[PDB]
């Protein structure tokens, strides 16, 4: 049923409108869900490709990345969703829109209480990267016709705004995007939105915690016993910060949620630190780096993603698993699990003392922990798992798409409920 669903000119996505970045959860070819994010980002652009351009052609030949497809994102978007002017002109969109002078972004007046995403100043901030995250995707599956039944959400605030039939009325309706450049130049894709739901932020993540969709079958991800009714923290822990967020009734709490500076931040860089200070007592290091200021490692995003991701990874398949972090600066090894495993103690031990503390002062009856900071405090986290009613998803590798994913899957209950 799902293979005949999939099969026909169509494209089962969910949406997810943030200020910084839109992302996409879809099903794919193999019925697996898919995502990206394209940051909200764009630039006026020239009707048809243009020949100077910011590096040479081949440069990609030489690189070991994913979605390169939104790399480059000059494309030219018709709908009635966007204005005349907006809608005669191409656009860069996304990472490519960064390296403009004139590049568009959100902001947030008069100080920093943020802005309304669909009022007509904004709107086209957010519906051309929405729309161009559906063209990937459909070009992605080689189709060039869908029909986009459109699962999106919105906080709560906007409730007082707008209306859910509002947006998806702005939604309705036929969009083209045509893509310039790039790895699908010269195709066109023709959006079809006749229907669609909207869903409510935040407490809609349970579903990408509870569910996942594998080759076409919704299955239930082991880790969450939930009964209906029930109130739920989540913990979104992040480089900077830390939000914790308490859902009673299918509502967020206002006066119990809250957000703090416990970040991964500053227990990565005391790791950094201590990792020079190991190599500077290797010998070879003090033959040739001595009072200098270079460090194996570029940023906190380099050192997660290729010193603690794999072996992080290995330790969520397997609880038997024993973590090894080497690092090579150059010819040069050094085991340095006891400088990562410290930091990472250390950081779960003060989330442990946030996440207690807020599981009494809401009595949250399912205490969810999300985010980057799972992964990076996964060796001590796992330990609450002994608490009954704390939650450490499975999949917590996808928590960036936890709410694309969960639009996603009440869209595929959606089209299954129609039969």
């Amino acid at each position: 049923m799902v293979e005949q669903m999939l099969s026909k000119n169509m494209l089962l996505g969910g949406f997810d409108t943030g200020n910084i970045k839109a992302k996409i959860s879809f099903l794919n070819e193999k019925g697996n869900i898919e995502s990206f994010a394209i940051p909200t980002v764009i630039a006026e652009a020239p009707p048809a490709k243009i020949d100077l351009k910011s590096a040479p052609s081949k440069k990609n030949d030489y690189v070991n990345e994913k979605d390169e497809d939104i790399e480059l994102l000059h494309v030219r978007i018709i709908s009635n969703s966007l204005d005349g002017d907006a809608r005669s002109r191409a656009w860069y969109v996304g990472a490519y829109a960064k390296d403009q002078e004139d590049r568009q972004e959100p902001t947030v007046d008069e100080m920093g209480k943020t802005e309304d995403k669909f009022s007509q100043k904004n709107k086209k901030l957010h519906l051309i990267p929405l729309f161009t995250s559906m063209a990937v995707a459909a070009a992605r599956i080689g189709k060039e016709e869908v029909s986009v039944p459109f699962s999106g959400g919105m906080p709560i605030e906007d409730y007082k705004l707008r209306g859910e039939e509002q947006i998806l009325e702005m939604l309705y309706g036929e969009h083209t995007v045509e893509f310039l450049d790039g790895t699908y130049e010269g195709k066109k894709i023709k959006i079809t939105i006749n229907d669609g739901t909207m869903n409510v932020e935040g407490v809609s993540s349970v579903l990408a915690i509870l569910f996942d969709i594998v080759n076409g079958e919704i299955v239930e991800v082991e880790g969450m016993d939930a009964e209906i009714g029930e109130s739920y923290a989540i913990n979104d822990l992040g480089a900077g910060t830390s939000d914790n967020a308490f859902f009673e009734d299918g509502e967020l709490n206002k006066k119990l949620s809250t957000n703090t500076d416990l970040g991964t931040n500053k227990y990565i860089d005391e790791i950094l630190k201590n990792i020079k200070e190991r190599f500077m007592e290797n010998e070879i290091l003090k033959s040739f780096m001595t009072d200098e200021i270079e460090s194996p490692f570029k940023t906190r995003e380099d050192f997660i993603q290729r010193l603690v991701m794999p072996e992080v990874e290995k330790m969520i398949e397997d609880d038997t698993y024993k973590p090894t972090f080497s690092v090579k600066w150059g010819p040069v090894k050094e085991n340095v699990t006891d400088i990562v495993m410290d930091g990472m103690l250390k950081y779960a031990e003060d989330q442990k003392a946030s996440l207690m503390k807020f599981w009494f002062k809401t009595n949250a009856d399912k205490n969810i922990v999300v985010g980057g900071g799972v992964l990076f405090g996964y060796a001590g986290l796992r330990d609450l798992k002994e608490q009954d009613g704390f939650i450490l998803p499975k999949n917590i590798q996808e928590s960036a798409y936890f709410t694309s994913r969960s639009y996603l899957i009440a869209n595929l209950l959606e089209q299954l409920n129609k039969e």
